[PDB]
């Protein structure tokens, strides 16, 4: 519907708090075609209540996850002052959510027996088998994307269409605000649009200059740190389902996850029972571990999940399992899951050589034991993206953007998903400040801290950075 050049966002309201407004922004699929297939953007716009300096335009990571859904999110939690001074922006980026055409590769058939599987075999048989459903998951994802639009959904063209936003919201310059993944979104608008920013903040880093294998590496080690810092606190507590004492923990963990594989043939499931008809899985477990571990809110679901299993129960592990993989209570898929991968396929060369795979597999199952079953076999499987169809449209560098404004990069000393060192790096590289949290979680921007968000507020209305070594 949104006319495919530079005509205005015609605005309506959405049907929801704060007067918001709801449009769509149109833009080409390939910035070289630009007389080519069109993609519609889904945006959402929280209007100022005082003096307008401009949009606060957020992304929320991922990829995958909906700007339009976090900025929703983010208005119950901002600060007063932005929201006198700023239109809080959300966007759906190319493909993601309610922007069009959007990602699909997976029905929810697919998704629900995939998560039955234990995805625990790696044996040469196990590595074939998963071999084996990841090129049918590619082959879904040409079938019904094709191969163009799937060429194109990469963050070198999102940040193109992050200042397309920009100019169709009437701004002259951009203030920002990205995590995790949007970091990367906005390194790389950094790059190609300099003196188009006013003022970004980066919370939960990524790091384009990073070796993928030893970036998740990194992050097998920050999720086990998170783990190591859940289950230290649980054995202060009375009734810790992991036990008293935390250098057992792990073990305890996997006395009470490993029953849900049967022992003999590493393929079957033996679910714990649910109200759900599923029941859980090993897999489900471990993602819905890996799920509480972004925040110590999360972390007495993780206990009530742990305590249900010694009674050979799953129903909030489950629970956790769905909200990380948007599975809704008709189970349906939201399409963050299938975008996230599309996305992170063409941000820089996948890994293909067998040997760093098995390598890789060898040394995360000493860095995390959490999440690993068993003993290393001699096999791993390629991930997804060494089978992808269409090539990488970024290559891992340091950031360069020398005329860059000052920009605020938050950083969380035990963040699991994006570790601390890669926020210090991430600053380094765009000559930028460093803003350090304290905690166990991924990211904190407008999020109940007031030593943040006091931070975060003078910087985007009156530019002023922390000083050097600010902690909260």
């Amino acid at each position: 519907a949104a006319a495919a050049l530079a005509q205005p966002v015609e605005w309506t309201p959405c049907r929801i708090p704060g007067g918001a407004l709801c449009g769509k922004l149109a833009v080409p699929v390939d910035y070289d075609r630009p007389d080519g297939d069109v993609a519609a953007l889904a945006l959402i716009r929280f209007p100022a209540t005082g003096d307008k300096i401009g949009s606060l335009v957020i992304n929320p990571g991922g990829p995958g996850e909906s700007g339009i859904e976090a900025a929703l999110g983010v208005f119950q939690t901002l600060p007063k002052r932005v929201h006198e001074r700023f239109d809080l922006v959300g966007f759906d980026p190319r493909g993601v959510a309610s922007s069009r055409p959007a990602i699909w590769c997976n029905s929810d058939a697919d998704n629900d027996r995939l998560r039955a599987e234990p995805q625990v075999d790696y044996s040469r048989e196990g590595v074939a088998h998963i071999e084996n459903e990841t090129k049918q998951f590619v082959g879904r994802c040409v079938d019904k994307m094709g191969k163009n639009f799937l060429a194109h959904v990469g963050t070198v063209n999102v940040a193109k269409d992050l200042d397309a936003i920009r100019a169709a919201l009437g701004d002259d310059k951009l203030t920002y605000l990205g995590y995790s993944y949007g970091t990367r979104i906005g390194s790389a608008y950094a790059e190609e649009f300099p003196q188009r920013v006013r003022a970004m903040i980066l919370d939960g880093a990524v790091d384009p200059n990073a070796d993928p294998i030893e970036a998740e590496l990194r992050q097998a080690k920050g999720f086990q740190d998170a783990f190591n810092n859940y289950a230290a606190d649980c054995a202060k507590n009375a009734g810790c389902p992991l036990g008293a004492d935390p250098a057992k923990a792990v073990e305890v963990y996997h006395s009470l996850v490993d029953p849900l594989v049967d022992p003999d043939n590493p393929r079957i499931s033996r679910p714990a029972r649910t109200k759900d008809p599923r029941g859980l899985s090993y897999s489900d477990a471990i993602v819905g571990t890996i799920m509480a571990l972004y925040s110590p809110n999360l972390w007495q679901h993780l206990t009530d999940g742990l305590s249900e299993l010694v009674d050979n129960r799953g129903d909030t592990l489950l629970a956790l399992a769905d909200m990380y993989m948007r599975r809704d209570s008709h189970g349906r898929y939201n399409n963050s899951g299938d975008a996230r991968v599309a996305i992170n396929c063409v941000d820089q060369p996948p890994v293909t050589d067998r040997d760093k795979v098995i390598d890789e597999d060898r040394r995360a199952r000493e860095i995390a034991p959490f999440m690993s079953y068993g003993k290393f076999t001699g096999d791993a499987p390629l991930g997804t993206c060494a089978f992808w169809p269409v090539p990488p449209t970024s290559q891992p560098h340091a950031v360069s953007a020398p005329g860059l404004v000052p920009t605020v990069v938050v950083s969380t000393t035990h963040d699991p998903a994006t570790p601390y060192k890669a926020g210090v790096d991430l600053a380094n590289q765009l000559r930028g400040s460093l803003l350090t949290f304290d905690g166990t979680q991924h990211t904190v921007v407008f999020q109940g801290d007031s030593c943040i968000d006091e931070y975060v507020t003078a910087y985007l209305i009156g530019g002023t950075t922390p000083p050097s070594g600010a902690k909260c």
